[PDB]
């Protein structure tokens, strides 16, 4: 007539439960997933570095793909490029667009690796696309004028 136990009132975890990440946690390799840019990306969206040591190392490390022969990276160097760009305007970096543009060109002047510079022409990817400003209405025409692939 009596009885104790047996009722089940606590509950067994309930839901999924394994590991976590399980990609890159030590050293495995570098970047998470895709997109070098991503790192300068987490310094700016975290309290590594500021807008400015991020796109540097960006660049950098675009640098050290310029310094190479391979282009994969050159298309996806210009992409890089696109990465800081965007974010730029969320950032309200103006000074840190013609910085990385005049450097990374500049760059491209004292050594070779035109052919990025040829794809930038292709992409518009120099001066302020805008007008030397961090907030207006015009377009990448600007740097489209700079290095156009048409015209004279």
């Amino acid at each position: 007539m009596h009885h104790h136990h047996h009722h089940k009132l606590k509950t067994e975890q309930g839901g999924a439960h394994f590991s976590v990440s399980s990609l890159a946690e030590g050293s495995v390799t570098s970047v998470g997933s895709v997109n070098p840019a991503e790192n300068f990306r987490v310094l700016v969206k975290q309290k590594k570095a500021s807008f400015e040591e991020a796109s540097n190392q960006l660049i950098n490390h675009i640098e050290q793909f310029l310094d190479t022969n391979e282009t994969p990276y050159f298309m996806k160097s210009i992409d890089c490029i696109r990465a800081f760009r965007e974010e730029a305007i969320k950032f309200s970096e103006e000074q840190r667009f013609n910085n990385f543009l005049k450097a990374l060109q500049e760059k491209v002047e004292i050594k070779q690796l035109n052919h990025f510079w040829e794809i930038v022409v292709q992409d518009g990817i120099t001066l302020i696309t805008k007008e030397e400003a961090s907030g207006s209405s015009v377009t990448a025409e600007e740097a489209k004028k700079f290095l156009a692939p048409k015209d004279k």
